[PDB]
């Protein structure tokens, strides 16, 4: 088929995981683990020896670590360092897929010219993911400044009026007609496997 | 008591003939009074009854009166984001102009095409306030925001397609920018916008 | 720069003489044109201003111009739940042509009667992108999602009952459904997604 | 009257449900203890030995374990393992009114395939249960294909944009043509009271 | 395979030809079709194309063909709050018959007078389901829920003043009513309901 | 003036209160403690020894407790046990306003007939209160069967799609037409404060 | 059993011909009838069917009977925000007098310029009961509930600009506000507002 | 360019904040803290000991305390005794610009003739800001009774159908033809800053 497997670390519990990742790691494509706790991670660590953690992305892949099946890369930006974890999330899942990947982070848009900085990199990225939370101005600046397909990714992360990141959610949905395609709150997952497919072409 | 503010009118509750009952009431301090928000039937109607009265179509509004020099030589600056919201800066801007303001009014600058802000951004920087006036594109007001360094009235617009919900979502975005001098208003809210930005341009 | 993109007019805020004054101002590039999103009325007063133009009543949009070969040998597919949803799915279909792709459209393959849906699969799954267009029964997204390997670009309606909530609900489901490539749009806004579609096909 | 009692394990404190139970199961038909506490069934064993838990469903009854009353029975479908829960709370309440129950679990629409595997099961079921979270797709499904009584359970389990279980709700009320009904999130009681009087035709 | 039901048109969808393009196309199985929410409008430039066709104006529906005997001895109960319910009871009541179930119809049995309940109580619960219909007095489903012991399945009605909301507060309150066989259809779904009514009347 | 004080037990500190009760309560009218936490009155208890407190209201009263002052009586009504609280929270605000109070508990549409029997009880009162969650039909029916002012409280008691007593304020305001005016969600204190007034009349 | 209430019809609701069929047939009780929220034109074409029936155009409400004197010395007061709350207001205060109260209306009483509060707060506070009507400036029910120590019935009202979402947010604020007695009814509902004021009244 | 600097305490870690301090302020214009823990203000007093601290506001600045920059001063005018965090985040932030700050606290419209009392004062400042939750009426108050910009800042205190302060921010919204101008939920950041902007004039 070509994908590896994916499983859901925080909706099973602490080694239903491993219950099942033995009956579907039988010698194949390396393993994903989305969303794992930060504890449960110490907790399996005896379980399986050979597993690699990230912290900042909540994930850990235990198998194989893929090289680029394509020249071409994708391009992973973010407005705010309180986006960095759903961003290293959506970076680690576009990199077992077998892509490329260019981490362009720390760049909002009350700071625009940081972005023009890295505009070069950007612009030259077969896929380009942008991350963003309180005022979800960046997808917008993104995606008429890019012509090349974009995926958005709203974040949970913020306060007051932010509705746990609807209303980022509803601003990148206004800005569709530029070349951008949104999905879910806080599914870096999901965006780094439609650029996946996007990339694998 | 007065401290010089001319008169206003919301043309959209009053009929016909109410509202010039009380133009023809207030023509006596030589004070320009003005309009908001009223219909071009509800002014075609009115053509006869007021032949020194001044009709702006694409700002709904309507000012009758001697209305002299600026009172402050600073200028407020109208950013508008699309053609669709033309209506409401214009209604923003023609009430601004009234209270005895300058404004250099800076359109079509959304955020498709960029450039086409940092070619104007000379004018807007060196203007006492900003207003920006967005729809379904509400990132303006956080791009504007985040690079002028004087006081900014956001003002959202009903114009859009689908999940714009009439300017809600243009109305959190605005909120969600509070950095760099970003205040919201109510929704088509323009006259209020600039209310409140005639007093900081006048302080 | 131009990287081979034809022109774009957004046809339901402009005037029926504005967008002719556009179009007879881009008569010369040779590259064909569209406007999205105008109604019948908006189109018939513009037949003898246009000779060369052709319009799509069902997709509500008008293109005029010389329109060559197909850009790529693949193919996208448009994929629609109902009836009542071939306004938006043509408005996609039609603009996704446009830009110089080949477009297999599947009508009519909702999941009352899934069978509808396996006999063609063959050709949906064969394709370069696909992109689902559903409205009240917003689980088409998440049916062709799990059962295609390719991008996916899904787009709500707001044709509906009760609780559709023009579409919004739609949007919710479609949304919640990214599992195997699903990537939801603005409601209605088959125009975006086909943008997109078209960069994903040339890649 | 024919029906069990029934009460609100978790709007009632630790004893007050065993306090009435006394005054309520003076020998009659049995009990039903919905929504009850993983510790509160701890705390309570001492006080009635008689009684059996089901950890999954997290309901308690004590007293008879009825047999079938008819000869066809309710088949309740899960889509995903992690609306479990909220399924055997259901089936152990359309157990305790007398009714046969087939479980089809694991069944969601990002595997079409293990449903076809079942549907003769499910086609075969006076009337039939979906419970679903995030893209509440599978009640349109079976309901397209079952031409026999649904009812819709929506499950609060999910993560951003799920809205504790509301956008599922939308979408089974958004599907009620093809011979669906639907009830609240994450009532597995009122899906199987519903289901019993169904089933006892 | 065809399991014995009448043939079903959204009448709302549809052009005033296509569905008589439909029906002459069916009348061939001498099994009766029916067309739901088709407008008085749609039905009028039809009464010649079907002089075998009855109309119901308060359901808004059109039946046409034999419709023979009930299928089953037992009786669904169309309970209805208020006076403005009665468009979306007679659509469900009317659809109820034709798939071959007696229906007895309660109309006007709000909470606002509960003795009116009471009165036909007894015809209410003898029935082997019972739908209830209410709008801005969502309570109707919990009392008749709680004092019958047969499935109900509630309708709620976009009918209502300020804050009904096209009858969703209708559906939140039945849907927290799910105590005693309570089971709530979407807004205005009175066809929904008496399809799935149908199914549990003939078990 | 005639009217007690009052405070606001949740939103000050464990002693703010007492603070400023003694520069309040200089032998005056009595004083009244609204929504006052239950570890809260252990922590002040050595500081005002003269207190009494109301586990299920929340609420404490340091001062006299009034008798009545009009031979005529408010009714607090409640459908099921879990409103509880909050309706004593209202009972005992109207019982320092001094009005007598008749408590009608336990008293849902599920069980109708349970109504009937206290409605000789419920009519011959000058105000009655309703009190509802889950469903807030009760406000609908005591409305349509009493014939004198009522006032409704929304309780943020149930699960899903119950929004935090939402979905009941809903439902009150719906049938306002029948004499019923409603207040805010688990405010039995402006409640009973109005009807108060209605019954000091 | 009646308790000396008048008799109440929803205008709205029922045809032209369908109220006077009641109104008829209710001709002989002697004492007064009341329809709230019935259009102008539903009642034009009444006048010659009801020669003894008095029409509120403002109130949108009609009353026929012989309307004898108040049943109570008390007087309720009617206070209404600004000009465009005028006729829910109105709606409040005929049906109000019809139940045989007093009423002293107070008027164009906004937060916008407090002090007109403060000239008729003695109207106001000598009142049995008062009833605050109040769009999107909801803050009116706050002033009045803190400065009268009497019962106090909110109506909000759907007239407002963007954001008043149909006067939601108008009760949203009405009902933050219960410190001192403030009681908030239904949206528009200014006649459940009298009812209930009306009851109050005549304890 | 006359700003100082500031970072966001509760979206960093404990010593993030730090570890970019000392590479932001290298003897510059003082710094600023937003949204600090109450217990992370003990967790680096031994990393700064000339660093200051404000329980109330929530807020730390270290370094220079400047003077007024202007004769007129900015006021902080809020609704009730809830509301004093954010109301002292506003005030501390006003005056690390460099404005004078005028305090008016507990001045709700339930006791108006508070408000009447300090007019005066309120009147006779360049800005003034109003801060509220529970039905925010103050905000329209002081905009038709004050010919001086205003800004409106909603605050999440409060109960029941508050939504967590949305319904505060709805109403300053739908009064803002009197001068009034609203920002977030319990932004008194971005109040104080641009009430500094329209001070600094
Ligand atoms: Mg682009
Ligand atoms: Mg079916
Ligand atoms: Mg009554
Ligand atoms: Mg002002």
């Amino acid at each position: 088929n070509g994908f590896p497997e994916v499983i859901y670390g925080a909706g099973k519990t602490a080694t239903q995981i491993v219950g099942i990742v033995q009956a579907l790691s039988q010698q194949t494509l390396p393993i994903l683990t989305t969303r794992l706790s930060a504890e449960k991670f110490a907790a399996l660590q005896p379980a399986l020896p050979t597993a690699v953690y990230h912290a900042t992305a909540q994930c850990m892949t235990v198998g194989e670590q893929p090289a680029p099946k394509t020249p071409g890369y994708i391009a992973v930006v973010t407005a705010g360092t309180s986006d960095q974890p759903v961003a290293e999330e959506a970076a680690v899942t576009a990199e077992t897929f077998g892509n490329r990947v260019e981490r362009v982070y720390d760049v909002g848009v009350a700071g625009i010219h940081r972005l023009f900085a890295k505009l070069d990199v950007i612009r030259g990225a077969r896929v380009v993911i942008v991350i963003a939370g309180m005022e979800g101005a960046l997808a917008s600046v993104v995606g008429g400044l890019v012509d090349k397909p974009v995926i958005a990714v709203p974040t949970s992360v913020g306060y007051g009026t932010s509705f746990q990141g609807m209303t980022a959610l509803l601003t990148m949905l206004n800005s569709c007609a530029s070349g951008i395609t949104v999905v879910n709150i806080d599914n870096g997952f999901g965006a780094a496997y439609s650029a996946s497919m996007v990339n694998q072409m």
